[PDB]
C-alpha cells in the first residue's frame, strides 16, 4: 500500500495509480507570475458548515491522514453545480521541519494545511463515484502557520488521542466548520488540478484560501507527535508524519486569484 | 525514454528504474531547518582544471542535456580518496519561465544549474564502473542566476547551435573549468544523495556551493532554445527545456554546511 517514505512513497505512486504520473496533479507552487485576477470569483457560501452539536461526527485515522466525516447537507453554493461535504482531514511535516502543506506561496511551505472534500452532488450520487469524473470533486485548502491557540481547531485536535493508530476511530460533536476557514475567505487561489494523494484523480477544482490560519505550537506539536501511520499491533510501528506531497511541475497554465491587490 | 513531461515523466521513473523510488534522493530543498554546519567541510582543491586552449573537448547533447567530456587528470582533492572528472552538463527551464535550477534555496528556483561529475579514481577504471558503489560519485553544483554576461559560460554556449539534436557532437577548445565556479568556493552545502536522472542511484557525495554566478538573459535563452531531445530526423520534435527534477523529501536527512552564516 502507498506510504510517504519508503519505497512505497510518492516517485511510486504511478505504478498502481496511473493518474498520479498524468496531468493536472497537485500540489503547486502559487507564485505571483503565474497569478491572473479573475473577478469571476465571487464569495463561495459555506452552507450546512454548521454542524447539528446534538449530531455525531466520526474521527478516522485512515493509515495516511486523520479525517473527519462530514455529512451531505453541508455544501459549498457559489459554483456551477452545488458541491457537498464528504470528509476534511490535515496534511503536515515533523517536529524537526514544521513545514508541511502541500500547496506553497513563493515557494514557501505552511506549517500544515486543512482540505474540506467536497463531490458534485448535482450530477453523481457519492463522492467515491464523482471522484474519476469530470467536475466531479471541490476541495478547500486552509494554510495554517504558528500563532495563537486555535479553540476551533481544538474540537478536532482534542480527539486525536483516541485514533492514534491505523482503523481507529472517535465521535466528534457537531460544531461549527467554518471556524476552520480564515479571515476574508472571499481572497482566494483557483485552479484546477489533482488529488494530492492516490488515485490522483484529475478531477478537483482547487480553492485555496488567501489567508492562513493560527495554532498554538502545542496545536502543531500535537498533531505531528500524536498519530501513527501503523495499526496497534505492528511490531515495526510509524509515525505519521510528513504527510503531503511535493509540488508538481505546472507550466503554461494560471492560477486565477479573486484579488489583485 | 525517459523525459521532464508527459507520460514517461519524472513521477513515472520509478516504473522503470527502481532507484528513482529508492531513498536518498536528490535534487532537495536547502532551508534552514535541516542546514548544520560542519567545521571538519575544509577547502576543496581543483586541480587539472585548467584545461589547455589547445585541446578540445567533446560537446555532445544526449537527448537529456547538453555535456561536455573532461580529462581523468582533472580531479578534485580534499576528498577522502581523490575524485577525478568524467563530464558536466546543465539543467534550466525556458524562455518564458528561466528557473530552472534542480536545487533550491529556501523554496527559491535558480535560472539553471552546472553539474560537474567526478567519480572515485582511486578506486574505480572509469563513471559507469564508480556509480553503485557507495560514494563512488561527488558532483559539484553551481547554481546560475540570470544576471550579466559570462565569458567563462560562453566558451560553452557559442557551439549549442552545432549539437541541436540527440547525438550530435563538438569540439570545444579547453578553458579553465574553474571560471565556472563561483565567488568563495570554501562556503559550500554537502550532503548525501542520487543522481537527479534515471537511472537516480543513491551514490553521490554532492557539493552545492554557497554562491551562484550569473549568465545574462540572452545566454539562457541560447540555452533554452537551442536545443531538442530527439535526433535531427524526428518527425515529433521534442524542445530540451525544463530538464529538471522536482526536489525531494529529505528522508531525516541534514545537509553539512561549510560556513557557519
Ligand atoms: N488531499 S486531497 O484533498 O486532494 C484528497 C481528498 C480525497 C482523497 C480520497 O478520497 C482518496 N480515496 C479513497 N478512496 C477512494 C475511492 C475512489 C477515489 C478516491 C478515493 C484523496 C486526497
Ligand atoms: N544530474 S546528475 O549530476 O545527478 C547526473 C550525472 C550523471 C548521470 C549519468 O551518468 C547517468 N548514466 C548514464 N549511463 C549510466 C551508467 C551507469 C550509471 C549512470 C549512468 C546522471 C545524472
Ligand atoms: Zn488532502
Ligand atoms: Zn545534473
Amino acid at each position: 500500500k502507498w506510504t510517504y517514505f519508503g519505497p512505497d512513497g510518492e516517485n511510486s505512486w504511478s505504478k498502481k495509480y496511473p493518474s498520479c504520473g498524468g496531468l493536472l496533479q497537485s500540489p503547486i507552487d502559487l507564485h505571483s507570475d503565474i497569478l491572473q485576477y479573475d473577478a469571476s470569483l465571487t464569495p463561495l457560501e459555506f452552507q450546512g458548515y454548521n454542524l447539528s452539536a446534538n449530531k455525531q461526527f466520526l474521527l478516522t485515522n485512515n493509515g495516511h491522514s486523520v479525517k473527519l466525516n462530514l455529512p451531505s447537507d453541508m455544501h459549498i453554493q457559489g459554483l456551477q453545480s452545488r458541491y457537498s461535504a464528504t470528509q476534511l482531514h490535515l496534511h503536515w511535516g515533523n517536529p524537526n521541519d514544521p513545514h508541511g502543506s502541500e500547496h506553497t506561496v513563493s515557494g514557501q511551505h505552511f506549517a500544515a494545511e486543512l482540505h474540506i472534500v467536497h463531490y458534485n452532488s448535482d450530477l453523481y450520487p457519492d463522492a467515491s463515484t464523482a471522484s474519476n469524473k469530470s467536475e466531479g470533486l471541490a476541495v478547500l485548502a486552509v494554510l495554517i502557520e504558528m500563532g495563537s491557540f486555535n479553540p476551533s481547531y481544538d474540537k478536532i485536535f482534542s480527539h486525536l488521542q483516541h485514533v492514534k493508530y491505523k482503523g481507529q476511530e472517535a465521535f466528534v460533536p457537531g460544531f461549527n466548520i467554518e471556524e476552520l476557514l480564515p479571515e476574508r475567505t472571499a481572497e482566494y487561489y483557483r485552479y484546477r488540478g489533482s488529488l494530492t494523494t492516490p488515485p490522483c484523480n484529475p478531477t478537483v477544482l482547487w480553492t485555496v484560501f488567501r489567508n492562513p490560519v493560527q495554532i498554538s505550537q502545542e496545536q502543531l506539536l500535537a498533531l505531528e507527535t500524536a498519530l501513527y501511520c501503523t495499526h496497534m499491533d505492528d511490531p515495526s510501528p510509524r509515525e505519521m508524519i510528513n504527510n503531503f506531497r511535493q509540488v508538481q511541475k505546472f507550466d503554461e497554465r494560471l492560477v486565477y486569484t479573486s484579488f489583485s491587490q
